[PDB]
């Protein structure tokens, strides 16, 4: 792969190959940047055809978590673990005890969470070997549902995009097209219905569409023609790779703001959306409520402080649009430049010496 | 006794004779294996005819607690204390203060609990001299009833044995024969009645049988002919030494799963049950809910985490049956081999160096 | 390279790629086994044609340091760092400050020393960022010359091989052929002359040969015909890859024991030496005095304790010959099996629980 | 300014100029006296025409906070921060992270709170860098409303002034003139109405006056003629510089006790009030309930302990009147002499040596 | 002075005015940059006509100590204290106890040393109140003479300037003109005489010139005509403001390298020297041996480590000349750019997260 070239181009700090033979563990922990704080990242378990696929996947997701943690306003870096295996036939206790000791061998330099492949029962075997794991506690296990947080963040980001494209943030009388009636999208439809906006929903499964029509008064629409529905705000919440050459000329909308990951298939499509005047708020800034929710657990979990932090996605999208109007660049470039300016400024502004400095893992006064 | 021969055959770590003259304490603390964690064990007070009886008793119970803690999924070893005395005439404060200082002189290498002979008022005099005692707190003193936990574990293990012998774990329409209407068995009958299974109960006392018939709708059966009752699942919950040559040819059942200790009188009877095709789930894996409940107190007691751990006795019995079908061995051998493979694998998989490793007694972040 | 296959075959714990862009650091830290203690290893700086050459080099040297630390009697594991660069044009302060922070980010799990490529001025920039570096102190900087220690170890190992092949360890009247008149070999010739043995020396440089003939009374021999000199003990001290098909049929000797690294070019040549009856003491057991000398610094450096530990290379070679006579195997296999049996036995014998255990990095009482 | 002369006249301990260029921070932290405890002070952000205006402002407010903390009965000193900037256009995260590191660089010698210019969202960016900030917690964020505390203190001080001027503290049947129907004054009117006193309220805004007349039964009076209303107690709660030559000969009252800051415009007006026999309780002793409320958070916030401490403003005003009758001096001089005698006595009475002394920032037993 | 403008232009971190009335202390502590480490600076006591003179003096010396500590290779920042008073009539114990408590109130952020005005008896009263003072110990009080260290640094820097201007660093046969026969210059003449260089010395006092002629064989030259002496290397060691318009056209030399502070009166004279081809090594890089000697005490004082660090002034002057030839700039600009590039690179290269990082004040393992 010529792996030091790919590390040197983007300034990756570490790549770290864990292996344990008596448990079958093969893990790749990738740390991109730990300037702001410790590298928080998910632990993803998935079977690959080779090692290089897992390596490329971990490197891309480490860079993405760096920009997500930086733009969210968190004192956390970017990293990502990929465990190579099958999560249906190749899990046991011994590989997560070994992996928790490898995380404890980094001394808090990398904090792990759950992701595609692992559940919160594997982040309890790891918790037996380390503190540097989030999503573990009975407090977050009770009052820490990730999907209302993610939907509340999508709500605030859609308010900010509405005030950008319309002048006022009031959605009372708007037509919101949502695909997927998953948990995040269902709580999003609850927030939009309690505001009093007209909703048009769809999903692959007919049962969730029927539940949404019975509850919040929407239109049962086929999943193939949600793009051509005349609306203001389109909120994609199902998959990625949506916006491509097949799907651009069907949008009758002008605002795209949803909880989907990797929404732009290629950056040229973001350039095309920037040409067409469709207000695109970027993907990893809107849906950043769940990472804020799992990162607030490090303080000792409290729901009011967490939701008060999730409220600021409004101001985050507002700063993205301010930088995009300032430099006359597309908004997916504006979000990256927002995150990089925050990293550079917090390196140059936290430079004076202290021998008792606080960070995200410091043990401080209870109060 | 030739005591180093008996220690060398089974690899007992320590035997330790405590004595205090001004209080009358004579105690035998036996630690078998501390590979997984500290040796948790009960403190049992009972009058013996000699020293050698107490020594043999402590050695057998230390080995049994090793296999119980290993098969339960706990990071705890196996030990056992025997205090030689009479618990009706030979208790005072001074022997438990002396004994708590002898436990503090092991530095957390042995953790004690209550057992036959002691109450939770003697594990409060010990708590004045040590932290290494469980069953002490007002939190566990309020919400830590051992018998609903033990019955919930017997419930889950009976589900696993039902899915082994029947195909599905649903007991809606099954005939469960229970002897003893003690507290564990009464909560077990509550769980089985809320599921909707037909129950047949008996006990030595007529009053508990009358209470069970008034509450959960069962048959008042004499204690001598519970064995010949035609049923699917027999749940022994009264004493040990039940299954012997007198009692084998009366079983019309095919599943034995109860909360009784030392159910097989001799291992040849387990070989006979393995010949007859009666699905025997082993005794120290089913009834392991109480040890999980008193071991969850070491984290700071929380009922939801404890019951979430007690739920896994289903998967424990499932692994016992998987190993028994894998090696074509009886299930009481399969449980021992499950526990020994867990001990060997956790020795070989937690071997990499850390200078800040966590264990069951570590002081960690609150969160 | 299919790097998890090569890790899984030999049970490598970690490989770890460090990178720093504003300093130009590209480093590969490889940790093989940390069962006995922390992984002590050299930091080697050398320019490679690719990444894969550096990776293979670090993996081989990590395995070699594991067996060297295990056979020496040290509570240390095996690792190795390779920095990819040129040590004549590509050193500055910033890469060693970055690299010292990457060592501090392992939390004592890896301890570094100097090797081919670095000096003890680069292990002073690293010492500003970490404690986990050896060869740093003014005490070891004064009284810690590595070459008298390595020569004293070669002296003791040659005594053990002499008692194996001759019956008595007295070399008073023996003919020792030494190639290279480097510092280790010069102190070795001093020890052999103070014992009273007849010496035959050679070197590539004529000046060192002239110094050796003026000082210790030897024969100025050409470097090409040292192999055919009739002697008892041949002590190679210059390079590796010596014993090959070109050089086997010239030996008139019967004992090979020198301070050279990688003496057998291929293991088939060790099989041939085992056929011919030439007593071969293995290479990484004889010359292990320098690693003992730099590992004794971790206690606080003391010359008498260090030399008392270097004395035991006699007993180490004696155990290698005991295992080789026991299993009827060649001695280079016997040294590997000695080291592996020490690792397995110290894993199975240090298994009982302690919450205050000591290791090589523990802070203990001064006394 | 000849700044050491102005420091030497009043014994200011420190003035400290913070600056950060990449964030735009220009701050002046002034510490007057830290005899009683750490210097608690507000952080005030306001735009000045020069540096010297900000310097004079910080020095005056540091002296005022010294006397306020001393007369309140708190173990806290006096300080004050002035940040030079515009709080509408010149705030970002980087200046408060820099400023929190400058507070952490004082090591608990200065504790900050919010004031005119900052909100409790800027004392959350500072909380990421330090512990020495109050008004931060979700406990104080829920149950720590400052205005009921300040009104409860004004209530108790008005009771003490009523017992001074009338003989009994019962206000059942008195006429209380209040200007401003702000939050402190509205809760004050609630306390006075639940006691059963006749109220006469006014404010600049007509809506608050209408709310007060609808709720507590008062007279809607114009803001210009509240001074000439015949009453017993006048409670100014709007601004400062009230009592001047234009406003003295309109008072038909005899007790002045309100929550306003800097009530006497010049001390000669306090001399005139002392001549006229109008009982003036001093301004920084009555309204000291909010500083007590934000200072009780340092113990771990508890509402009952805080209100039990706010109750003692009765005894504080009683001691001010005792000293004023003792030395035949005006009451604004009596409050300063009360505070200075407390500082001198607590310096001379806490002088005996301890090597484990407690202060406001000590970490002590939970209990 | 408009003091925030002068701070903002050069990025001064803090200015801090200490005052104590019962002891008469008036002190100005100025911290310029603490990026590399804690701000080490001298404590200078001198009587000024005003406050602004002392303020300007402290600001200039803080910037100068920043560049001196950065170019020397030390992990220390730049600061400076000025105490306003008379060191002949206005010293007592109480002002230095008060001042030591003000240094302890910075928590290691500023480390003090002696300078013009204070002795090492006032840095023993301060040592009673703080650890952050250097020049205190009996070890440095015995073996820590500053003048042999400063002369050894001037020796190495003159070697580097000789290899720049001549090709080889050998001074055997060169003519070195030295003014001042102070302690630094006397040890410098000892080093140059033991090398075997021809010396020409002068001083204001005739006795030191007579001692130098009796000891090292030089020429007794009048102090006014040392500039016109034909020589290679001129080593000014008496005062500053030497090189001005009156003194430029008398130099028959080509190398200027001495221990004097502020040698160039104005930077235009450095431009003139850069035009004339006279090799000027900069002043604050050559004479930096004393600051290295007092900064090595923070590790626990050891003479060999200190002199091994003072040896590198050779490489420091070599890097100054490399940057000056690289950018075609004068050498006094090249030294500032060397120091600024070291500060920027060590900010960008020590950026990865650690929660146990080492600095100059860390308590680490003895070894």
């Amino acid at each position: 792969m010529e792996l030091f070239q790919y590390m040197e181009k983007y300034d990756y700090e570490q790549v770290l190959f864990c292996q344990d033979k008596e448990s079958g563990l093969k893990a790749i922990i990738v740390i991109h940047d730990t300037t702001l704080g410790p590298a928080l990242g998910g632990t993803r378990m998935w079977m690959y055809n080779s090692e290089e696929e897992a390596l490329e996947d971990a490197l891309r997701l480490a860079r993405g978590m760096t920009y997500k943690n930086a733009a969210a306003g968190l004192n956390l870096g970017g990293g990502k673990t990929v465990i190579i295996g099958d999560p249906r036939k190749d899990k046991n206790e011994a590989m997560f005890r070994a992996f928790g000791r490898f995380i404890q061998g980094l001394n808090g330099r990398y904090i792990t969470a759950e992701d595609v492949g692992t559940t919160v029962a594997d982040m309890d075997i790891i918790y037996q070997e380390t503190d540097y794991v989030t999503g573990i506690s009975p407090e977050f296990g009770s009052s820490g549902n990730p999907s209302p947080a993610t939907a509340y963040g999508v709500y605030r980001g859609m308010k900010a995009a509405a005030k950008e494209a319309f002048g006022s943030d009031s959605l009372e009388g708007k037509v919101v097209a949502v695909q997927g009636v998953g948990n995040v999208a269902y709580h999003l439809c609850r927030h939009l219905h309690e505001e009093g906006a007209k909703l048009i929903v769809t999903d692959i499964n007919k049962e969730a569409v029927a539940r949404a029509v019975e509850e919040f008064g929407a239109k049962a629409v086929d999943p193939n023609d949600i793009y051509g529905v005349e609306c203001d705000i389109f909120a994609p919440c199902a998959l990625g790779g949506i916006i491509n050459d097949q799907t651009i000329p069907q949008l009758k909308a002008k605002v795209i703001a949803g909880s989907a990951n990797n929404q732009l298939k290629e950056p040229r499509h973001g350039d095309m959306i920037h040409e067409m005047g469709i207000v695109y708020a970027p993907d990893y800034v809107i849906n950043a409520g769940g990472v804020i929710n799992v990162a607030d657990e490090l303080y000792g979990y409290n729901r009011e402080r967490a939701m008060k932090k999730i409220e600021q996605i409004y101001d985050n999208i507002e700063k993205v649009f301010a930088i995009a109007k300032r430099d006359n660049i597309p908004t997916y470039v504006a979000a990256d430049r927002m995150a990089e300016e925050r990293i550079e400024t917090m390196r140059k502004a936290r430079s004076q010496f202290l021998q008792n400095g606080h960070h995200i893992l410091s043990r401080r006064r209870a109060r």
